[PDB]
């Protein structure tokens, strides 16, 4: 089972990263 808010948090992660 994976869990979706934790693969939403790394996923908006990703975004914020790619920003700088
Ligand atoms: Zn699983
Ligand atoms: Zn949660
Ligand atoms: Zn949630």
């Amino acid at each position: 089972e994976e869990d979706p808010d934790l693969k939403a948090a790394i996923q908006e992660s990703l975004r914020e990263a790619e920003e700088a």
